[PDB]
């Protein structure tokens, strides 16, 4: 309703028509057209951009950042680093349609509290003229405040240097957590799509950072509301965090208690299988960057063919969702169980490889784009992006992203289809995982013909929860479990509407986290006891990204 | 069909220009849109799908037959159908003193400086998220006059804490002034004092340099329409207003990044005299200091408070807020003052939509009528009938923006506007909006008073008089106007950067070229002498002054200074004085800037090829193209690149 709003919707509504015409191959158009592929993001194709990135913080905030006539110097403080932290965030959200991420918010903002810490000793200085150069680069525990009640000496102003530095740490973080929750800075909601990890820094000023952040969530926003913007996420390790003897069990629990009431953060294992780095050393300053980063909307950058294995600094290029709830519909006039399945397998195998090369045809035409029309993305924040003139194509950089073939409704998939569906039968478990290892077969022969990578991606609900149910049932009439629900169950997620308690519901969704290197996502509904307990099952079953709501 | 073909096939074109990202007249509109970033080509989309549809759709029969006949130039076509108004003064006090609930986004009062100016920064970028036009905050220094005691009291208490004194007489006592001090030689209470004001000023140098590049950020990159800003200050005559403006002045003159020209916000100076204005007055050093960052860094502009259409009789200098009756302009030109059916007042009020007349076409369509006073009253005719289509085109506008409800714009309708605060979500906005103002703009004088009707006002006598005979009819029409549809209408001298070439051009088409008329693809602008014209700025200034007090939808008085003038602050206390002299209201002097895109380095010559620091390829040129600055001159119109280039230099 609002100017913005509006002006984005007829972009939208003016672009979508024109990229279906002359852009689109007759296939894929065909395919689209049909019901079978949803190209996420149709419109922002004219403009060439990519989806998502995990912003790269230490290179802006430590050389500062020129963009357009927008130019910052390097950050001198806390409260600087969170307003250049969201600067980046909201900059890079009007040249990309997706999710903006920050992988290391604890490692990031870290030594900026320790310069805060340096300003209040130094004015501590000016006021005193004592001379505490011993105080400058002392270790510190964990930063808490202190009632200073009988702490005369230098040990008053250790403590009160201490309490400043805390205040202002919390400061910062409510000014963070505000902005990105009030900024309405993007087009059309005009909210951006902000997500922060942290969890695995064990210095005390990250503990500080993450400490500050965790009751800035907890004391909400305003008047106690809970912020729905950045999206929270928790890295769990064990040796760093879930353990009782490990560094940040503590701060763990109190993320837990926040859990029990605003519902942030959400938990990434960065134990899975698929989630560990060979290169993830416990000293190195620099040990993130080699573990796994999420976004809000589950995608997930970890593997690249032809690079290391990191999440930061790269992203998603592309994704497109498949219908496979409509192929099984169609099949459904199969009475033998093996013709079926066939005939499912050759439609299955036909709309990958048109999603494919419609992926491939859209990767073509990003990549004759200026690193000029990416002023923050293409000089700062993308992989190799420092080495491009502004007249000079992305062609050489842009290899680095993932493309994205998501599904929806494999419970619908099956629920009626086929059978039953997964969640309640196991012959529908094994189908739904031959379906999964199926599409991440064909993804990694894809990555071979295509030189890409192509990933399989559980896609987030919001923007597709109705478009493909709508046109099914409308073609299919009501067909009794599959198109009655007016919403697809998301993928390979049991339906909500099946009564199953989240120890099942870990057990079946289990074996797709791997399948799904895209992204993926365990969902539990229902006190800090039921989030370590969800944590929990996370942990004994492999599991990649978790989260818990009301 | 073969129309139906062709008419797609320059849809299609159009949106592929978007696309590949070369320089037209589609994507040079607007030079502060980065036409090659998403965000730019998501709202050049979104302009091409909407003006066709509002001329088609929702203009009149009348309206459309002006608009295509290059007589009338609707300003912001591309936001019609969003009702969106187009500026407002910011009331930024309500905001820093209660909070505010925008969509999800809730926020609690400020309780310190920092917090104040991220808050105006929020509160500038929500309402450019909610209207077409410039956002604006007046009275910069008293609204944020309070937060600098709250901060100090801080400070105190902090100190208190550390040391265990009783420094509560040092929570409402008077200070002089807010400035930093050595806290050499000086033991005890009062060092303490004098710390807390040390660290004060310095909570106030970041909070102010951060709003100075939170304005010129959030400007860079938008995603919605580019954050416009500007800010008015230089009347508040206490310690705090006083530390607001020397912290402001102090951080536009060092610069933005590695010493760069802060682009945004445009800064004003509102002089006046017995305040900021003569040598006795309270913040006469502010002023000079704003000369003297003028003189650089091109900023602040300065308004005159004293001229005679910018003074009210209820400012009293013992007021506390002395600030609601205080002119304010919009930044770029708007000036919205008087109110027929409410107070005199600036404040939580704006212009709501405004459109430029070409006079140029008018005049050169008499070109065969021998005789002067038969040109003359047929010339006069053509603009009365034009006078009447564009304030019927207003008041169709008005009626449309009257429908939108308050939940369109949540935090304009809900804090911003005067009398928003007693309106529900769902209700309109009739109630409130009749307190803006609708403009009635003109292009071209100096190319309207030329060989159809002898040459331009710059050079002779009687064209001076029939160009301000011209001006005079338009402002009593316009009265008549505000009279006759209970309305404000207002003659605006409106800003020549997207119109710079576009009645020329249509002209040229037509007519062809006329020497002294469309022989340059510019249009020079409203009321000013031609920036073609080799004038003494004295003789400028003497020529445009009258136009002012007629002109009071907005107005501005331009002085091109040489490189070697630049470095003197003198001769801008001198523009300003003739301004003081001949009622002018608002004034700026530009000059053209050689700066390295690699490092910023921005030298005052009048040529430079190669950056002293670095060695760069090549240097851009900064300069204001008509009411703001603009970086590069690769973001320039062509027909405005004609007007740069031709212009020369009043010293
Ligand atoms: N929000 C916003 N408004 C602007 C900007 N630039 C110009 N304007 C509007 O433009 C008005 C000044 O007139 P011009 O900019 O010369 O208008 P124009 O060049 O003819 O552009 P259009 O009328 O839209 O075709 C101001 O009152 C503003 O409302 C901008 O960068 N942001
Ligand atoms: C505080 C703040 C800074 N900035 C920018 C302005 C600065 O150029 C850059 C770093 O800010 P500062 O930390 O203030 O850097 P500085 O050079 O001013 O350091 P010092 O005061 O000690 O001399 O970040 C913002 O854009 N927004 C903000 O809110
Ligand atoms: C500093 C800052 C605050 N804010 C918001 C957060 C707060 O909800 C609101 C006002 O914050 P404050 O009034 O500064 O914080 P407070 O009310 O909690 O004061 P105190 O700690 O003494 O109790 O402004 C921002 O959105 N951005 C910012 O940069
Ligand atoms: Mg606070
Ligand atoms: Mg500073
Ligand atoms: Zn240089």
């Amino acid at each position: 309703d609002t100017p913005a709003g509006m002006m984005m919707k007829f972009a939208s509504e003016t672009t979508k028509p024109f990229v279906d015409d002359y852009l689109l191959s007759e296939d894929v158009r065909d395919a689209v057209m049909h019901n079978y592929i949803h190209i996420h993001d149709k419109d922002y194709y004219p403009t060439k951009s990519l989806t998502c990135v995990q912003h790269p913080l230490d290179v802006i905030l430590n050389h500062g950042f020129t963009a357009g006539h927008g130019s910052s110097r390097p950050a001198k403080r806390i409260e600087t680093a969170a307003v250049l932290a969201c600067i980046s965030l909201e900059t890079c959200q009007n040249e990309m349609h997706g999710g903006q991420a920050i992988p290391a918010f604890d490692f990031y903002l870290a030594p900026y509290v320790r310069m805060s810490y340096q300003e209040e000793v130094k004015n501590l200085e000016k006021l005193t003229g004592e001379d505490l150069s011993n105080l400058y680069d002392a270790p510190i525990d964990d930063y808490i405040e202190k009632p200073l009640d009988g702490l005369q000496g230098r040990e008053r102003l250790e403590q009160h240097a201490i309490n400043k530095t805390v205040n202002r740490v919390h400061q910062a973080m409510e000014a963070f957590i505000h902005n990105m929750n009030t900024i309405h800075s993007r087009g059309g909601n005009q909210v951006v799509f902000s997500s922060i990890n942290y969890g695995t820094d064990t210095s005390a000023e990250g503990r500080c950072i993450m400490r500050e952040i965790l009751q800035s969530t907890y004391q909400g926003v305003g008047n106690g509301e809970t912020a729905i913007f950045p999206i929270q996420i928790w890295k769990k390790k064990r040796g760093v965090n879930y353990l009782p003897e490990d560094r940040n069990y503590d701060l763990y629990k109190l993320a837990c208690k926040v859990t029990a009431r605003r519902f942030f953060p959400n938990f990434l294992n960065l134990d899975a299988t698929f989630n560990q780095n060979e290169k993830w050393r416990a000293d190195d300053p620099e040990r993130y960057k080699w573990e796994i980063a999420t976004m809000g909307c589950r995608t997930r950058v970890f593997e690249d063919r032809w690079g290391e294995k990191t999440s930061i600094a790269r992203g998603n290029l592309s994704f497109s969702t498949i219908n496979i709830v409509k192929l099984a519909i169609e099949c459904m006039g199969i009475e033998n169980e093996k013709q079926r399945i066939d005939m499912f397998f050759a439609k299955l195998d036909n709309i990958l490889d048109i999603t494919a090369k419609q992926l491939d045809e859209r990767f073509q035409f990003q990549k004759t784009a200026m690193a000029k029309q990416f002023p923050l993305l293409m000089k700062y924040l993308w992989v190799g992006a420092e080495n491009l003139k502004p007249e000079e194509t992305i062609e050489s950089v842009i290899n680095h992203g993932t493309l994205g073939i998501g599904f929806i409704g494999l419970a619908e998939c099956l629920v009626a289809l086929i059978g039953k569906h997964h969640g309640e039968s196991e012959k529908a478990q094994e189908l739904g995982l031959k379906i999964i290892t199926y599409m991440r077969d064909r993804a990694n022969e894809f990555s071979e013909q295509y030189h890409h990578n192509y990933s399989i991606l559980a896609t987030p609900a919001e923007g597709l929860s109705g478009k493909f149910t709508k046109k099914d049932r409308k073609q299919f009439g009501v067909i009794p479990g599959v198109t009655d629900r007016d919403y697809y169950t998301n993928s390979n997620h049991v339906p909500v509407y099946y009564k199953c308690t989240a120890l099942k519901k870990a057990q079946i969704e289990a074996p797709y986290h791997d399948l799904t290197r895209g992204g993926h996502i365990f969902y539990v509904e229902i006190n800090p006891s039921v989030i370590e307990s969800v944590v929990d099952m996370m942990d004994k079953y492999n599991m990649g990204y978790g989260s818990v709501n009301h």
